[PDB]
RNA sequence: GUUGUCCUCCCGGGCAUCGCCGGGCAGCUACGCCGCAGCCGAUAAGGCCUGAAAGCAUCUAAGGCCGAAGCGGCCCCCGA
């Protein structure tokens, strides 16, 4: 099990992303927008030491080392968030009634969900943009977290739990996440 | 309207503890009429995102998104 005792990690940043700290809060600014996050752990200093952002605490514990690596991964997703967007594709597939998925406002509305005269809805955050092209639907946007939430909110609304789950199966599902979610 | 009886008595009255019966206004009542929301925020159970401990995976270990007739505002009653 991990041989740390400093504990100190180092996070590699290019010259194409600059990062500036002011307290225990990290802001990452690159070509395409910027994104700020708050990393909230107590007793840990996050600071920029030259070209590298370093996350450290003097007293190592098993719990602190997990938190340090999670924060380090968050900066990396932010880095590849501020260079280029993340794309998840979802497909709408249906059991009987053609099903019309359009974005009206800052919510996606789905109508003709099993012949329904009522909406199913899922929230679409401003950092994420949702475009519908036929019955492929693409959730796209700056940050991996924003993109992950927006896409998943769409699947859960349409989610079948009200009847049989092997025979009633109409709804829009996560065809791409970055593999094929999710099985046992 | 009407029985008995009293006033001589038509008229007009007493009493039988409203004499009894018939109608019914005001007023009071139902066996009458009229009125008595939504939404939101924060949460449960739950569904999940990112994501480690365990380079992967994972709804949780931190961060984050929703979500109860229940909880508050909203609402009704009292209140120098």
């Amino acid at each position: 099990m991990p041989v740390d005792a400093w504990i100190r990690e180092e996070v590699e940043i290019p010259e194409g992303v600059e990062v500036t700290v002011e307290g225990y809060k990290v802001k990452v600014k690159g070509p395409k927008g910027e994104l700020e996050r708050e990393f909230f752990w107590p007793g840990i200093q996050i600071f920029t030491e030259d070209g590298n952002v370093v996350i450290y605490k003097d007293f190592p514990r098993r719990k602190d080392v997990a938190i340090a690596r999670t924060f380090a991964a968050h900066i990396r997703n932010m880095i590849k968030g501020v260079t280029e967007g993340f794309t998840y594709k979802l497909k709408v597939v249906y059991s009987h009634f053609p099903i019309s998925v359009k974005v009206q406002g800052d919510e996606v509305i789905i109508e003709n969900f099993l012949g329904e005269k009522a909406p199913r809805k899922a929230k679409i955050l401003p950092g994420v943009t949702v475009k519908v092209r036929g019955q492929e639907i693409i959730v796209e946007g700056i940050d991996k977290e924003a993109v992950g939430q927006t896409a998943a909110n769409i699947e859960q609304a349409t989610r079948i739990t009200k009847w049989d789950r092997r025979i009633f199966q109409d709804g829009i599902y996560i065809v791409e996440k970055a593999g094929k979610p999710i099985t046992f």
